[PDB]
């Protein structure tokens, strides 16, 4: 019963795009984005720059190629993506033993009462026992869990001290320091999204173009309308 | 009978918001409001602003397009939205093993005293307790979880100091930490607000309109009357 | 049960790749790398250092094999590898008991209702139940788990001071703190990688090439295309 | 079943050694290396530092037996060795009960049908248990640990200073506290190797040649090639 | 079947020497050694000085008798030793109600079927059942757990100061503390190791030479050859 | 069988002298020491002096009525003593119920099937069960336990300073600090000694004659030989 | 069961005495002791003071009765004392309805062969049950606990500062801090004795005199003999 | 059956008076005291203060009506006092459960057998079970806790600072924190008095003067004699 | 069974009041009292600040309408009152099972022996059942707890200065921070008074003037007589 139960409750594409944290923007009337996508997880998403630069667009903003005139920067990466199934949490029930005891309850009781015989109800009812536990195994609530960092870049007229701190582990014994000190005129800040796409049987590739929408989206939402 | 009673206490649209915390402002004559909404979730709020500016025209506010002429600003971002359904905190009830079983009995029971024949009482039974599990699964208590952060900004005659702190992660090594001080007279304040919306079989678009109007008064109602 | 529910689910080769944090590199026009891979794990990754460098020349970047004269440093170690039987957390089910049950009742069954004589049913049992233990302990769900320490190095105008702390342990009674000071004009950053692969049965061989195609890929990506 | 699933299992000895942490080096055109290798533990790897010095000569380096002229110095300890039984911690069927179970039903049922008598059957059974019950005692799945405590010295260009800090543990009531200062041009770091050997029944012996070739590969391999 | 699986699996001395931690030496061309060996404990261990200076002569290190003309000192307390039987954390099967049970039913077995007669099958079983449970309570699995402080002092050129810091305590009030400071030219380590020995039945007269042997290899192994 | 096993594992007087930590020593060639034996338990320990300094003279040190003319002092006092049954942890068996159910069959069994007559075989019963209860409580695994603290002083070149820091506490409110400071030539060194003394119904005298011996030899051999 | 048990094991009067921590005091040729015995609990203790003298004196120390003219200081009050049954803790056991059931059962079965008659066993039964329980409560295991607090004061020649620190609590919003500094040549320490006394049914007045008597020596042991 | 046996256990009233914390008193040649009890209790303790008196003269002090012309001040509070039945925490017996079924047994028992007819066996029992549920309720092992503060204050020649600090909570935002200063020539210390009435069905009159009798010594017994 | 416990039980009025902690005042001749007592809860004590008068005036002060020829302040708040069923806490018996089952077994029994016919006792029983459950519901253990804060002023000659700190929370962001400092010759305290009413079915009319009896006691005699 878990196996329908599952395929009835997850048979369509689920897609949540959750924003961990705001971040807070001064109104502008600056309309210049730089955008800088990146992608080191193992899963594709080669479309969601463009869509990122058509949501952002669409909000009257204009998308420059050179960081150096630009007075927003979208600074987003891909980071690492996780799939799971959702079943497997249900316990032993996930292995196939509730597929087993039907497949050999309705063999044993479709050969019983018909053609009895003797040994055929046996033979019967193992093959479809095998059957229902093979059936059980195929089913699964495939989750796709994906985080995606975003660095946001403003413009400011105020001096901004950048101090970069980097504690280098070296090995069981200590770490390298790093310390470095740089000024400039720009505010950076830091947010991450996190995606989960969820359906049964689910191949990435369906729930790929769904992802990219919603995650380009959120990211530029950030920057106000026009 | 879990499905049944779901359907009967969660017949009706329920919405509650819950402002976090009580932010305190000072009593004036001033009544220059700038808004500034934004949606970084994944639902549609599209009539939030449009309802906050009519809660605060209502108390006597005037709505201002021009950020430096206003000596309120109101800025609400939809940060996120969730989606889950509560029966699936009762356990493999949820699953539709009851339901399986009541439409299971009442297929034998139908069959086994009126026209009990052989076999006859398995098949409609099974298809009868088929029936029953996947009507259980078709039935969840939708609970919709949406979070918005506020932010407040007022006036003031004092020189109001800012101090931006930003610890940038940048691996596992360290960050990099950005520094810088403005002066300004304006003071600003945060708060969250979590609204939910709870109904049997929920579709977003029918809680959409009642969810809106919620967050918009409470939103408004942070100032004064007149 | 439990064997063939594990043959079926991971009858395909699955291999997960998760970078641990994101490294910010800011834009530039420079495109020389060097490269410096080590593996001082158990496991044959003799690939990898061939593969990085052909997707980070996929990427518009040029190798250079004299680290004075390169912008970027990628210095990678394969740190340690495990393997690991998921099947083991299972519970005494993995031992063989299962296995054992269903050949010593397929046995019996198979000779208590043909050719039942006396004693026969019994040793035919025995021996079909001793198979299927030993074909339940021959069937296990591999895992390979491998962990990659990157490091990623940036030149820079700013000054850079290195100070190296190193708390040698001596013994149980203290240890030997060694400090000192360099500066440079290179900023280092550090991420892990952390890699699965999974199969029934797996050689590791199997997931070498899909592993560092994966791990090659992932860190190629932190770098800007062009 | 326990024991003989347990020889089924581990009926090939596994080896796994993991170095703890990575120990970056910077880039350099030495190739001198001197090699200090202890046991303190009370197993058999005298075969180590041969199998070292091979594999460092096999990555262009070349060894040095006095240490004031080698650029790098690698100091290992094989610190501790433990043995243990996994299937210790089955619980009390790792005790012999199963097995005496087994050995008995075989005992009576064999004479029960076959030459039945009367107290023949108990005797019988009595003493093929006890052999059963003998036979799962000498079964183990043996897991030799082993700890391997790594320092690697690398000469520099910056004054190092050293603090030795001891406090050496004097009773129940206090320490005594030594300190010193020296300066030095190398930098000294640690590591730690775990080394595991795994196989029903194993001896140390066939496991010490395969331990020591990991091992030996797995400390050179901190130097990059050439 | 507790005491005869305990008999069989412990059937041969097992002894293991564990050293807590690595002391680290400085290569150096001296080879002179004093040795100062201390015995707390309530075991005999008058064989571990002259199997450490053994082992420390094989090496090719001197030893010498006055503590002034010394380049290195080998301090060694045997602090304490205990013993325990593994057998007693198996819970009310240690007490021997299970051997009670085996003879109590052997006894009324053999008298049952054999000259049944009665009563008589009662006293002999009473009988063997005291019996089987007194040879349960004579069977054991000794250890002994033994744990030995190590203090290494070698000769410096740097100047090594040394405070001594003692927290007596006076009573539940207070303390009296301590302080002193001097000045040398030599550094202590300390570092400890654990000793064990098991066997059914053990007397530790059987296992002194072997812990004396293991011992005396492990504190001589610290240093280095020639 | 509780009782009786008891008696059989707990036959012989074990006794167990540890040491809780090492003093270490300087090596000298002063043979002075100054006794001084203090017992605040409740047990008599009347020859721990007189053993302590046979033991000391054995080693080559020659024992002096006046402290100012020791280079060493023995400060020891055995502080406290206690006695427990281990039988007490065992549960309600350590009651004698496990003896009545044994008393009570015996009886029963003996007088059911020989002269059964009628009521009789009730009244030997609960005479025998009551016995059978009574022999149970009267059969305990005692355990003596005894701390002793242990001073040792030396005398030394360097200056050494005494803080008296006391915090007699005066109710619940707050305490009375009493500070002082004094110089000398002496340095304190503080350790702890636990002795168990176990066997069954185990009177204090038979187990005192072996634990002055294991105590004195204990705290003699802080001192080196000669 | 229980009850008879309690009565055998705690057949004799046991009390132990217990020093919770040592005062060392330094060796002198002084012997004139000052006493102040105070008894703030609610038991006798009357004849501690004299028993504290007799074991001093016979010690070699002289007992003065100013304060001013004596080298030491032994100041004692027995603090707080407390009763308790130990069979409390076994459960519902203690409260007797395991007498009961022993009692109802001697009761019929004594009626039920013996005169049987009808509704006459019953009564009897009811009557003996009764009894029995009420045989059971008289039964306790009885524990006396007393706390003893010591204060030792010590001449010396050394400046004794004492700094009196009280936090008077005044209420739940504050306290009255008082602090004080005098200067003297005493130096004081404080330790605490925890005394038990355990029979059946026991009197405070029969384990009174054994209290003072091991209390008084354990006080009078702190210091030397002569 | 627990009902009489706590009537059984708890006949006899049962007073425990326990102080907490030890207060030290220098010997002194002054018998001045002045007296202040208070008693912010809800329950009677008028005569304590006649007691306290009483027990202070006893001792050789001399009681005086203003406090300025005396050495020692006695300040004590009955600051609370509690009433609970410790029956209440031995579970669902305490309802009287128990009782019920003791009567319902005991009035169907009585008349099942004697004039049974029909119906009148469960009239009987029914009003017997009442009656003796109800008993069960009326049954309570009464305690009452009593806890006294005492502040005892002492002349000194010492100057004495007392620092008043008061943290006086405002609402939920902050408090009010009050300090002053001032000198004086005494010393107050501070101590608590606990004090315990158990029996059954106790009323506080009948532990009235007991309760003040075994407080009024504590207190007193502070001071020494004389 | 466990609504009639309960009436038994708490047939009658109980009223406990207990302060929290205990106020030192300092021996004086002044008797001018200010009094100042609020009610903040939601039930009538109207009655408080008559009783005190009374009770303060019956020790021998003058109250005074003023506050400042007042030497004394007594500052009271009736804060917060709660009301709870202790009944709740004793499971499902409490929802009125028990209450059924007693009145459906009545019911049924005194139908199915007199005029059984057929259905007629079961719709007796239910109406039994029915009207016992719904009996159950009506019966309940009032607890009320009353929460009272107590200020306590008194004059000094010493400088007392007020600091006062209110962090006064704005949002979830942060807060304002207020501060003042005022002189004065004023010391306060505070302390609160926890008061408890219990009976069956208890009104709060009932407990009114017992609580606010013993309220005004306890607060007036924080003062001295006199």
């Amino acid at each position: 019963c878990g196996a329908m139960s599952t395929a009835i409750k997850k048979r369509n594409l689920e897609v949540k795009t959750q924003m961990s944290e705001t971040i807070w923007l001064e109104p502008a009337s600056e309309r210049t984005v730089f955008l800088q996508i990146k992608n080191t997880s193992d899963k594709d998403m080669s479309g969601l720059q463009g869509k990122i630069a058509d949501a952002v667009k669409a909000k009257g903003y204009q998308v420059v190629t050179s960081p150096d005139k630009a007075y927003y920067w979208i600074q987003a990466n891909v980071l690492k993506a996780d799939k799971m199934d959702l079943r497997e949490s249900q316990g032993w029930l996930n292995r196939g033993y509730e597929g087993a005891a039907v497949g050999a309850a309705l063999g044993a009781g479709i050969t019983g009462y018909n053609s009895n015989s003797a040994g055929a109800t046996l033979g019967v009812g193992l093959a479809a026992g095998l059957v229902g536990m093979a059936a059980d195994a195929m089913v699964e609530d495939v989750n796709y869990t994906m985080i995606t960092d975003v660095q946001i870049a403003e413009r400011t007229k105020a001096t901004v001290t950048t101090d970069n701190v980097a504690a280098l582990r070296q090995g069981t014994s200590g770490a390298k320091i790093q310390t470095s000190t740089e000024t400039g005129n720009q505010h950076k800040y830091q947010t991450r999204v996190v995606s989960n796409a969820n359906k049964v049987n689910l191949k990435f590739e369906e729930a790929k173009p769904v992802l990219e929408d919603q995650l380009a989206k959120s990211i530029a939402n950030i920057l106000m309308d026009i």
